């Protein structure tokens, strides 16, 4: 064709071209304005609308990231604003958009959305358009790898909480709750999406594909391996578009997989009629959230071509990625059971013995074993899990929550407290999640999550880094990541952090907060206590802790507060340093 923007207008429609616009600029330029934003969309659309009418017109022709990137450095105050984009904006494309997704700010610490109902349902009911497309705005730039249909879908969710509640009478009650559980799918699947992104950039496109594939054929184990090869190599594709930051073109692709996986669907999985019988933005994340299929009663035997088969050393040479790719695909779709990091650590233990044992004399009698090599692989996480969920069902999620940040505190003292305190608290919720689930299902959804919080930590890591553990755990394989971090220890060359009173000092400031934000406080000051004493046990820590809480408690039921903090503080701040030796 002759104009990729009027293409992309007339598949995409007016609404969802302007909605994944304003997120993709909203990403890019997270300081902006709202007001601002909507007029570069309405120029861009404008523009678009245009070039539909005559795409032999004057700029027609030119790239959506030339088009795009043009706008963005067309903003008032860029200079001052956003110095390092200004430095992207003297540079031409493909330059420009690789300096620009360089410069996106994964922590850019704004106010944190709490929802005022009356005020909210009133900006509503004045002007949808404009309510909807701020709540994409406000989201996209909090998350600027987050996944353009995606919050599509969600902003349609918002729209529709808003939609059930604020003709009722009590409106926060109604709403509350809804907006709450919202906000737990919104950083759930800006976790996922940014866990992608992250593995593109430090790990590349096949690490991608067979995390893909893996997944995929857990999820479809009907399908058979071009099927399953066709769909990731087309998924693959959508994730680099969205993640490379070209929104248009990853949602187009969006909704060609799912129109070809609902033409398919007999051949992939039973679970996917639901999320078929549905519109576009529906049909494509419910089979990104659709359930397991069950096992297919002709699976077939797996020993005999990946172990018994004399000419393994052969069909590893002669088609190294094919037999690979296929022994993945037939152990993942076997085990729904296993998380995904666990098969492609498996995969990887595979091709590694049949490197050594081809080498060898008699290549046959050496990879005869290489199915009892996985064994070891699957105990640990096994161990590890059940483990942590006896933990969790113990002390439940504020203790079990402590337990990690005391953990990860020692493996890592060096990292920012709010850091610290953010991942113990989101490896704390795991337990709530998963730990709960139909006990097959406990390994996947575990490691899953934990994956997803570990990424979280090794993004932060990458703006800010502190710890040659960390960098390492984070960079040297995908696979390995949580058994890395797992088997981080004290880091015995931290120098203890000098005692600084204040920062175990609390306040009356403490006893308003509602319940969550007193629980980060307390943790922020547990992190710190392990940080001026590494070597203390974790029973000490929690001792402590317990008497910091007892402290709190008491004086926010004091009828001076002030003075109870002021009276009896010092003496548990200074008490506090004994306890820990
Ligand atoms: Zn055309
Ligand atoms: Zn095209
Ligand atoms: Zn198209
Ligand atoms: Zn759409
Ligand atoms: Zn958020
Ligand atoms: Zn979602
Ligand atoms: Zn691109
Ligand atoms: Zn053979
Ligand atoms: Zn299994
Ligand atoms: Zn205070």
């Amino acid at each position: 064709h002759k104009s990729e923007i009027a293409h992309r207008f007339n598949d995409l429609g007016e609404k969802h071209f302007k909605g994944l616009v304003l997120v993709a600029f909203s990403q890019y330029l997270q300081q902006c304005p709202f007001e601002d934003h909507v007029k570069l969309v309405n120029e861009v659309t404008e523009f678009a609308k245009k070039c539909a009418a005559d795409e032999s017109a004057e700029n027609c022709d030119k790239s959506l990231h030339t088009l795009f990137g043009d706008k963005l450095c067309t903003v008032a105050t860029l200079r001052a604003t956003y110095g390092e984009l200004a430095d992207c904006c003297e540079k031409q494309e493909p330059e420009r958009n690789e300096c620009f997704l360089t410069h996106k700010d994964d922590h850019p610490n704004l106010p944190k959305l709490k929802p005022e109902p009356d005020a909210q349902c009133a900006a509503f009911q004045e002007d949808p358009d404009k309510f909807l497309g701020k709540y994409l705005y406000e989201v996209a730039r909090r998350h600027p790898y987050f996944y353009g249909p995606e919050l599509l879908f969600h902003a349609e969710e918002y729209k529709a909480d808003f939609t059930e509640c604020c003709p009722a009478d009590d409106k926060l009650a109604c709403l509350i709750p809804k907006l709450d559980a919202l906000k737990e799918r919104i950083l759930l699947s800006s976790a996922k999406e940014r866990l992608k992104c992250s593995s593109f950039q430090n790990f590349g496109e096949r690490a991608v594909k067979a995390w893909s594939v893996a997944r995929l054929s857990q999820k479809f184990p009907k399908a058979d391996f071009a099927e399953v090869s066709k769909i990731v190599t087309d998924l693959t594709k959508v994730h680099k578009e969205c993640c490379h930051g070209d929104l248009l073109e990853c949602a187009d692709d969006r909704a060609d997989l799912a129109k070809y996986i609902c033409e398919h669907q007999d051949s992939i999985s039973g679970k996917l009629k639901a999320c078929c019988d549905k519109p576009l933005l529906q049909k494509s994340h419910c089979i990104a959230e659709v359930k397991e299929d069950d096992l297919p009663s002709d699976l077939p035997a797996l020993a005999a071509d990946f172990a018994e088969d004399k000419e393994i050393c052969k069909h590893y040479k002669d088609a190294k990625d094919v037999f690979l790719g296929t022994f993945l695909y037939e152990y993942s779709r076997r085990h729904p059971d296993y998380s995904v990091s666990l098969l492609l650590r498996i995969a990887k233990t595979y091709e590694a013995t049949l490197e050594k044992c081809c080498a060898e004399a008699d290549p046959p009698a050496c990879y005869r074993t290489v199915f009892d090599q996985f064994t070891p692989l699957v105990e640990e996480p096994k161990s590890l899990v059940k483990k942590n969920c006896d933990l969790f069902e113990e002390v439940g999620e504020y203790d079990f929550q402590n337990a990690l940040i005391v953990r990860y505190t020692k493996k890592a003292p060096q990292v920012s407290t709010p850091t610290l305190v953010e991942i113990g608290r989101t490896l704390g919720k795991v337990g709530s999640r998963c730990c709960k689930l139909p006990e097959s299902e406990r390994l996947p959804c575990s490691e899953n999550h934990l994956a997803l919080a570990l990424n979280r930590l090794c993004v932060l890591h990458e703006k800010t880094p502190v710890s040659e553990k960390i960098t390492k755990c984070c960079t040297d394989s995908l696979a390995e990541r949580r058994p890395c971090f797992s088997a981080l220890e004290l880091d015995e060359g931290y120098v203890p952090k000098e005692f600084k009173a204040e920062t175990f000092t609390f306040h009356a400031d403490i006893c308003t907060l509602p319940e969550d934000e007193k629980q980060i406080k307390k943790q922020s000051a547990l992190a710190e206590l392990v940080k001026h004493k590494p070597k203390a046990t974790k029973e000490q820590l929690k001792t402590v802790l317990g008497n910091f809480s007892a402290f709190v408690a008491k004086c926010c039921g004091a009828e001076d507060k002030e003075a109870c903090f002021a009276e009896e503080g010092p003496k548990l701040v200074a008490s506090s340093q004994l306890a820990l030796a």
